């Protein structure tokens, strides 16, 4: 039995096998290492509805729990981004004298804080307690529960209809989309929409950014697959917008079928996907081959540098990096440690390959010869600020969209 | 009508009539001197450069006030630092640094730099941030002297400045003297493709002498011995492109350059007929806007303008929109408050005046900031107020 599609039930053709992987966000102490969870990370395309998806679901409680370490507000580019998201929704998707904004996955409340500060009624759903708490400390209302049909329906009954349900980097995390969209159907008001933004399949294929494939990214959405999924659930894809964040995303707007006229952007992006051949399983096999080439070149490079007696360190202990280190077999012999600004990631070992994580100050004591940039979506900001590294002769190693030394 | 780049003949395709200076806001008792010029635009048939047909005398003509641009220029500085200012002792020069937001980031990274900014007031603001500034125009002579005193530059950068300078040959001769071996000129300005696609004719006003495209920039570069080697679309200021020019043969154009030139072929942007279609669309916008405002006044509704943009002068004057059609314009800029807008003399009032009381319609001149403005005016929406937009077409929201 190959996979069955989690949207429509039909058969999924697997095209990339990334091997045995840990949970991306589970950093370890030495005592945890024997007990570490692993699963098989592989990606396939449903031949009927085109949805690209992982072939095994990781249980949601293992990934989303009290001590989930990713706080959205750590990143300044994302603070700016979500302020603008709040402005967009406030400007375009509110009706009447008491509108209501709901967010799935509001994390530390980055976006909804602005909605609150504008005096608009709102509610977040965030089952991870630690981040929920920080959101709450900013004045956001947050239910520490998973958004799904039942929870959404109950909120319709207490809080009334929602003008918009927004989700960033959350919808692709949720295999149970039918239940989310049943929820949305119950909760949304008459001109209500679901607006969600996630890592875009088109960007992943174009950039060979395979580190975007990890436990929390169950779906790799495209406009083609979203339009088909919406239809199945009695919704309709009515707007799309490309965003540059997180290595390349699309924001999808779904309305109940018939309620709105799809914008011209929708057809334009579909034509782009057709140009890219995104829906041809062959294009996806070519991507899988390019992934294997990146692995080969990156391991060869790190292996040479090790042989030359150079010091190589990683920069940014990203969630994505677990896929790289584990798929490529990169341990401490090839990358001595990883520098990271996140207090809870520091003084722990990275998932699966157990690279020690050190604070960002450790980068300078002394500077290494090479820095492997896992935090590649922040390349300009990082490379610009680390002047002394470059003055000491330091070189950057990048692996997106290909392996190169800068 | 002669091309300011190559000297060949320029074919006019849009005449926006008599216009004032776009930032010459009048006190109520000096509306008698008022300067007007003829604002029109043409394409050089030889090099393709799109440009105003009459230059506004330069003698008659604060970046960090906008949060969006402060954020943008932080990122520009990081881009330049990360990618072009590598080597032992690099040097970035900026043409038109204004209050120095961008170069402040360069200075704080410890990188040698120099801004050119002939406006003394902003130049001093830039100095107060630690930016090294010369209160001079960048041109062949001044650039050459900088080469002598400071050595070669890795980058010469300009934002919203190159398109204001008719004398580009002098700028590029300057860059040729001043740049190092692998040096580049990087400039970003409002993009002709976006103006045509959006019918955003309010981008056409005294300060914007050129409406650059990849095609016209490639031809200009080659004329001056440079080469278009990179491009990047930017969303700021209603749609821009950042062009990267290297000395001919020094670098290999990126795949982006080709892709943008393909977009321009798809758009037909180098066919005068396409530019005529744009002109016809501009006339339609005028017709539809004036018809709407006329009807709304006839229906007894109250209409206020929102944001006294420099660009808005083009709109009010071309469309003949005076205070009978729009009562005043609210604006957050102190230097503009309590003055009359150029040419059509719309009164300008602080933001607080919008809610005293709320009008029935608000005509959005600051259309680049639609979300930010509409998001913050919640009570206006709750009270049934509606927004009138004219980009990319006339409509009520
Ligand atoms: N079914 C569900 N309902 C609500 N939130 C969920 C969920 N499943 C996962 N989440 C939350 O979704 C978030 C993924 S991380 C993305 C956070 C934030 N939206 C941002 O874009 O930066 C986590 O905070 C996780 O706890
Ligand atoms: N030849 C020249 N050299 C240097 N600066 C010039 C110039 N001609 C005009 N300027 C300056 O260029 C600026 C154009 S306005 C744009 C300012 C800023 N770069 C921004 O993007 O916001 C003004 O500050 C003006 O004084
Ligand atoms: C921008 C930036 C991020 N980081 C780290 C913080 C996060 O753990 C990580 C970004 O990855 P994330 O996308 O998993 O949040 O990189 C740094 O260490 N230094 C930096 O300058
Ligand atoms: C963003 C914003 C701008 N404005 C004004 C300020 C400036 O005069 C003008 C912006 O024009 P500019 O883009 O030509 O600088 O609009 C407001 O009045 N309110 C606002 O909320
Ligand atoms: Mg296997
Ligand atoms: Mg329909
Ligand atoms: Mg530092
Ligand atoms: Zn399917
Ligand atoms: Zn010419």
């Amino acid at each position: 039995a190959p996979a069955r599609c989690r949207v429509c039930g039909d058969t999924v053709d697997e095209f990339l096998d990334l091997g045995r992987q840990p949970l991306s966000d589970r950093f370890l102490t030495p005592a945890d290492t024997d007990g570490e969870f692993f699963y098989r990370l592989a990606v396939g395309r449903c031949h009927a509805c085109g949805m690209v998806q992982l072939t095994e679901e990781v249980p949601r409680h293992l990934m989303f729990h009290e001590e989930y370490p990713y706080h959205s507000s750590g990143s300044s580019v994302m603070r700016e981004h979500f302020a603008k998201v709040a402005q967009r929704l406030l400007a375009t998707e509110l009706t009447g004298a008491d509108p209501f904004v709901v967010e799935i996955g509001c994390n530390d409340g980055i976006m909804l804080r602005a909605v609150h500060e504008a005096g608009v009624r709102h509610l977040g759903f965030e089952p991870s307690a630690g981040v929920a708490e920080v959101a709450r400390s900013r004045g956001v209302r947050v239910r520490t529960e998973f958004f799904e049909k039942a929870t959404a329906t109950a909120v319709r009954e207490s809080e009334g209809p929602a003008d918009v349900i927004y989700a960033a980097n959350t919808m692709c995390h949720i295999p149970y989309l039918e239940s989310v969209f049943q929820g949305a159907d119950a909760l949304l008001g008459p001109d209500g929409v679901v607006v969600f933004e996630d890592p875009y399949l088109g960007d992943i294929v174009a950039k060979t950014s395979f580190d975007q494939i990890y436990d929390e990214h169950f779906y790799l959405f495209s406009a083609g697959s979203v339009a088909a999924m919406a239809e199945r659930f009695g919704f309709e894809l009515v707007d799309v917008e490309r965003l540059p964040v997180h290595g390349g995303e699309v924001r999808y707007t779904l309305a109940r079928r018939g309620a709105r006229t799809p914008t011209e952007a929708v057809g334009r992006l579909l034509a782009e996907e057709r140009e890219q051949g995104l829906d041809d399983l062959a294009t996806l096999r070519t991507f899988a081959a390019n992934v294997h080439t990146v692995r080969d070149e990156l391991v060869a490079l790190l292996t040479r540098l090790r042989a030359e007696g150079h010091r190589v360190v990683g920069y940014g202990a990203t969630a994505k990096s677990a896929t790289v280190t584990n798929f490529c077999g990169i341990g401490p012999d090839l990358v001595s440690f990883v520098c990271d600004t996140t207090p809870g990631k520091q003084h722990r070992l990275t998932p699966g390959k157990h690279l020690p994580v050190r604070p960002a100050e450790a980068f300078a004591d002394p500077y290494p010869d090479y820095a492997l940039l896992f935090a590649w979506n922040h390349a300009d900001e990082i490379m610009a600020k680390e002047q002394e590294f470059r003055q000491a002769g330091g070189r950057w190693i990048l692996y997106v969209p290909e392996v190169r030394v800068l």
